[PDB]
């Protein structure tokens, strides 16, 4: 499990978070936690 959770409230505030630590941005933005996942 990678630490870059963010709350799934914002799903772009989550895709950055992605995007800037893993590259491709496989959000896994689940109500209570999104899980920012490369490809």
């Amino acid at each position: 499990g990678v630490p870059i959770n963010v709350s799934c409230t914002g799903s772009k505030d989550c895709y950055a978070p992605c995007r800037k630590q893993t590259g491709c941005p496989n959000a896994k933005c689940i109500n209570k936690s999104c899980k920012c996942y490369g490809c």
